């Protein structure tokens, strides 16, 4: 199996929304040329960096529809379909097939703390209303509240159209067993932003990051360092993205809405706020902002 | 402030569904006329148990709808309002009040962890699109990752809407230490079933029981051991209803899956199933589900 | 089996400390002799309150001779015995036989995450150093980082000096389920001070505390209201014991350094200080030596 | 400040044991020859892995008069000194500089989860015991209990003796962030075995290992694949040592108990046994003992 389109860096895309908190395809369609000229891999759409948990059906669809348009043919295309009950998962699915998106991504169930085989039958189920598309599984046992475990990842190994993990826990020791237990024909994707490097050398041939759309060049350079095997220059990228990451972090406001903001900063681009109950900016977060989108162009300027 | 009303025992309310899983307003209108039959102090309307996270908007405007055309009776209502976005939740708030519901209620915001200004924002903006409305916070770290704490609440107390706080987090130290801080205007709803007499003594004068629905008496009669001081014999009702509990939870099927069978073979009633991705029974489950239904049969037989 | 004597308030025994910070047997003798003036069950020698954790085996055997030196009297003596290592803990439990205790009892290993064979059989050779005496397992999983399950339990039970469990989780859930489990030879010890009532009712006849000493009138009264089914004169109790272990949890120092303080202030009494890494008291601190200490006076005066 | 002395791979030194359990003098001399033979940087005495936990001050002082006959002046010696109570690890720390060991180190105060200022007191008071000696603070959440914060790290730089942090806790993110904090002036050492190779890379310049002595050879050809940049090459060499610390795991027997077993095997070691309640090795594992010896063997031919 061949799976060159997904190794990489795939930016997570963030949600676009018009002045009243709408979903706007213009922003959206302006987003994905962004990243086109960016010259990434692909983008993760509608993920937890998408807010999909705060969307609608008809909401993640509009945004797909859009990427598409711009993207289709141009970068790889993941679109996350897992939604809070099985029916509004399996639409988004058969959705994303119809316009034919490379992969289409799950997190675990979340909220309730599901056995195994529910686990299993909702993954499937998903996969099943989308038969000829790849499937990445989400590990986010901070959020979902729930790990892929081992044996788990044996049973969904069944599904052949499961092509790899998307690992957003801690351990880089998880990456490493993912991928030592499922081969060759398998990827494992990268998804703390903070250990991209670390998350890499040991096994992950993926990459998929809700900061990455912040300042791509940073992270295809730090993947390039990697390739290269100049791991003290990778090292330096990497010290220097995580003291943006926490810059962002430290805001009043979500990390969301902090990127958006940069966005406008330094590229021009109107992406709308975050939606509630994410918490917007305050005036007291534009002097964070600010600083760190001149710490992205500063960092751009000593290592491109 | 008079919480009389919401002194006793409030069943959570099932999602009752047709052959096809769709809410059957049928279904809701036989399981409101079965609580009123009971005698129980109220309902708590599309709550975890009545698997809001898996239904749309619409479908928790139905349940209620139906819940109210027939709570004509002794029936003090409480909908939960919480849905993934804050705009859904506000919606579900204001059709409540057009109803004339007792309360309405939230869970925090899930999925992420959210900061405690934002929490309080996504609350007050439910409670303001129902002003009014009483308020119930509802306390559930286990399942939304994210608790109130003593500060949350000094904060919420703030919203003059805010009635209490209802505590499924297993100290029963968080009930005390919740009712202590707030006082004889505030009610704090006990949660844990299996902890029933335990939160009830130490300040809990209200509880909600996602249980109560599979054994409506058993509960009435250990609140009433409990309210006369019969420790002994509420303690002998408390190890039957958790042996009960016990058994319900055994199932390959969900525990709601479970107690709808056992509403079936005990009660006649037709709720139909429970909703992907929440596991179904299988064809081992019957016979624990005949064993519980005996085990509450025989139950009511040595204690009321 | 008769278990009696290990039914009541059995307050955990401080570390009595000389001026060098040195074990004092006067200073143990004059705790023990106020213990027998309190008319407590019996007393809970050389546990975590005790400051075990940082004793030596030689510091332990001095604790518990001096206490059996003066519990002459009707105090029920239960010897804490775990060490970091088993024949450490095998020496103590050997010589506290030699002294007569009533029972002995056991942490579960700490440090390391051990087996639960591994748990099993510290327990049991701890146990077969006393081969004649009672043993009591304690669940503190808090501290310990790791909890005495249901099926460690049935293990355990397979012992017959096994008397029952010290239950310091937090769920009171975990005390209904090792009675109901374990059956009336058993005996479940309530070890939250802060939910005593809570535990006491839904089956924990016996009782042991770190905070105990510090008020032991006010427990004694709790556990009369109890007894008697006086459940609204023992909320009025806990609320205001667990008013005075806040406040003597809000200081810099220790809360057992606070606590030895407050029964110099309120009995005379001489303890030392707290053995490092314990800190030690500031000048901040006497105020709130001072109000906790006279939140135990104004208590005793409103309730007894 | 110069550490090069600390910089490389750091085997943490085994528990040597005679026959009846004791701490073997011989044993402890010939486990340092292998280790000065095998060319590793040197050793970390008296830590977990020599389960410090489980051994008196005098076995303590007895490892390290021992390690130092055979290691002065040929390898790094960092000697772990952290008892229960302060005044057992000053004792130790005070006995290390007499032998004029290159660092101490300390594992936080465990059992308890003592505030912060508690933890540096502690920390300070071992260092002031040896005050001309370099100090290794050892950050180890998951079995302390309380974890090294950016805040108690900030504290502790005051300290000039302090070198760095021996990180044990499963993000790289720690190590990262530990390291951007301290500079060029202090040393973060890898602890997890497992992600040796992503701790390394993302800045610890250090690693102490609990599994190293099973296999020095493999883990100085890894961490020379990463000083080189070849990381297809370490790679390999990672999920080849890996596979065989999932396989030492596998066993009923203690992993430590198992790794003296593949010393006896593959070099003829007599280290004794562990020390209860660390769980011996039964029959059953004996084939996983000589299993993993074997993957070791196979792993040098195919990697050196
Ligand atoms: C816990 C979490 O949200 N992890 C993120 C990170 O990319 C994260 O934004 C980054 O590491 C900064 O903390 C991703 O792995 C998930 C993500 O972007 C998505 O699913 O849309
Ligand atoms: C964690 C949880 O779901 N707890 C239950 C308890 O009533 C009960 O202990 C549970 O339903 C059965 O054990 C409720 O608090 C939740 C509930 O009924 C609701 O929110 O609808
Ligand atoms: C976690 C903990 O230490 N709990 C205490 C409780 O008695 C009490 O809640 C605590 O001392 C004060 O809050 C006891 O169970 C421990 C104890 O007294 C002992 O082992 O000596
Ligand atoms: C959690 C734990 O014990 N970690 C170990 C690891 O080296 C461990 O043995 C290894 O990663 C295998 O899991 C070390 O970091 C600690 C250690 O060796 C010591 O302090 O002696």
């Amino acid at each position: 199996r061949n799976l060159e389109k997904y190794k990489g860096v795939i930016p997570a895309f963030y949600a676009c929304y018009d002045k009243e908190g709408n979903i706007s395809p213009e922003g959206v369609q302006g987003l994905t040329k962004y990243f086109v000229k960016k010259g990434v891999k692909g983008v993760y759409v509608n993920g937890s960096s998408g807010e999909c948990i705060y969307q609608s059906v008809e909401d993640r669809k509009i945004v797909l529809e859009n990427v598409m348009k711009v993207a289709e043919g141009k970068l790889t295309v993941i679109a996350h379909v897992a939604c809070n009950n099985t029916k509004d998962s399996q639409e988004l699915a058969r959705h994303a097939e119809g316009l034919g998106v490379d992969a289409i991504a799950a997190i675990p169930p979340i909220y309730f703390h599901l056995p195994e085989y529910a686990i299993a039958q909702y993954w499937n189920a998903i996969s099943a209303a989308a038969p000829n598309t790849d499937f990445v599984i989400y590990n986010i046992p901070q959020l979902a509240g729930v790990a892929l475990t081992q044996n788990l990842f044996v049973e969904m190994r069944k599904n052949p159209n499961v092509i790899g993990v998307a690992n957003s826990s801690m351990p880089v020791q998880d990456i490493q067993m993912f991928k030592q237990a499922a081969g060759a024909e398998y990827i494992i994707f990268n998804g703390p932003d903070e250990q991209f490097m670390s998350g890499r050398v040991i096994g992950a041939e993926g990459a998929i990051g809700g900061t990455y759309g912040a300042m791509p060049e940073l992270y295809l350079k730090l993947d390039e360092c990697i390739n290269a095997g100049k791991m003290t220059e990778a090292r330096k990228i990497q010290y220097a993205c995580n003291e943006i990451i926490y810059k962002m972090c430290s805001a009043h406001g979500n990390m969301y809405a902090v990127i958006k903001a940069i966005l406008k900063i330094n590229e021009g681009l109107e992406l709308g706020a975050v939606r509630e109950p994410l918490p917007a900016l305050v005036d007291e977060d534009m002097e964070i902002v600010k600083e760190a989108a001149q710490m992205i162009c500063d960092a751009k300027k000593k290592f491109l």
